């Protein structure tokens, strides 16, 4: 049985003195050994707040080491973290908290007004027994034990509930387990050219599935995570050069912008190797420009339902296969469901995925869960085409 929490501990056993989290803007540079110790302290605090195996703990906060150590500590307890977008209004949060039945909510100073609001009136989520702010978490951590929790859990046990649906009805909670997450981390770690002691920049919100699995596989491979809590495209390059960043994540929007800045002119970052792109496929031009700086780019297609895992278009095909979402990667297969209910590895129809990175179920959405699956394959809801050479092209 795999356990995301225990993996953090083994990483601290293998590379105790390796840098695990570096956040310049807040002067926080921690080691794996230390991050694990902080994770243990989070576990102790969580158990003290009545959190037990299966219970949900909501996280509404800025990217930080405490965010990470909180879900890691939750992982070691067999608890379930529910990371929330810090940009949505109080009524959407309340809904998520109520839907997930979160017992405890931990929030950062900048979202205190959303909590104080949900706290003040209406029909407040009745399951929440404790609302812990930044200073309070600080205090509790100070008197928390740092020993390893002893809880037999992992494998198929729930670990994360990530909400998504943007249309109407209501948001849907994607439940992920220790295994699906472990599997997603592994897929990225074995697919891309990522190596021990690499320094990877994480500019994306920790509540996004992509950022979560990045943190996880950073720990799996022994990568020093480089953070920028408040993304500032005017300072990115400096951070990248100062902390010797080898790998970075970004949306084609950002990248295109990042090469406008005067800094870009001729920056010297011999350590930076490539950007990992999500969302919309990179255009020829945008790729050629980065290629001129010996910086390559790889792009992928993934959903929250796929734990941020999926297809990947390797750098070498960046131009030859312009707008393609890539091909299968380690441990993840892709196919297309024909309008006749038949699943083919070539042709067109609805993109489907078969991989241990897939969610277990949508949180309390029986009907939704049944339709998403078709004999082991998950239905993405995206139409696409997989050509001869096996390259995927999304349509709508």
């Amino acid at each position: 049985m795999k356990n995301i929490g225990w993996m953090l501990r083994q990483r601290a056993t293998v590379s105790p003195r390796l840098q695990a989290y570096v956040e310049p803007s807040t002067d926080v540079r921690m080691t794996y050994a230390q991050m694990n110790a902080l994770a243990n302290r989070c576990a102790d605090v969580l158990t003290a707040l009545g959190i037990a195996k299966g219970d949900r703990v909501a996280l509404l906060m800025p990217n930080s080491v405490e965010f990470c150590c909180l879900f890691y500590g939750a992982a070691k307890l067999g608890a379930v973290a529910v990371p929330i977008n810090t940009r949505l209004a109080a009524p959407e949060v309340s809904f998520i908290l109520s839907d997930s039945g979160s017992k405890v909510v931990i929030y950062g100073a900048p979202s205190a007004p959303v909590i104080d609001a949900i706290r003040a009136q209406a029909d407040p989520p009745g399951t929440v027994t404790d609302w812990i702010g930044a200073d309070s978490l600080a205090e509790r951590l100070r008197s928390a034990a740092a020993d390893e929790p002893a809880v037999e859990c992992g494998g198929d046990d729930n670990l994360f509930i990530m909400y998504t649906s943007g249309t109407t009805g209501h948001p849907k909670g994607v439940v992920h387990t220790h295994e699906s997450v472990h599997s997603a981390a592994s897929s990225w770690a074995s697919t891309i050219d990522v190596r021990y002691r690499d320094r990877l920049l994480l500019p994306l919100p920790m509540f996004h599935v992509a950022a979560l699995t990045t943190v996880i596989f950073s720990a799996m491979r022994g990568v020093t995570l480089i953070s920028m809590p408040q993304f500032d495209a005017t300072k990115v390059w400096s951070l990248i050069v100062e902390e010797r960043v080898c790998i970075g994540g970004a949306v084609p929007a950002i990248l295109n912008f990042m090469r406008q800045v005067p800094e870009f002119a001729e920056l010297d970052a011999p350590d930076f190797r490539y950007f990992i792109t999500g969302g919309a496929p990179m255009p020829e031009a945008l790729i050629k420009i980065y290629a001129a700086k010996n910086i390559e780019v790889v792009q992928g297609y993934a959903l929250t339902e796929s734990c941020g895992g999926g297809t990947l278009l390797l750098s070498e095909d960046a131009l030859r296969k312009a707008g393609s979402a890539g091909r299968a990667t380690m441990f993840t297969d892709v196919a297309v469901r024909g309008d006749d209910g038949v699943i083919r590895e070539h042709g067109e129809g609805e993109v489907v995925i078969k991989s241990d990175i897939l969610l277990k179920e949508y949180w309390n959405r029986p009907e939704a869960t049944r339709d998403a699956f078709d004999n082991g394959w998950f239905r993405t809801g995206d139409i696409g085409e997989i050509d001869d050479e096996g390259y995927l092209y999304i349509k709508d």
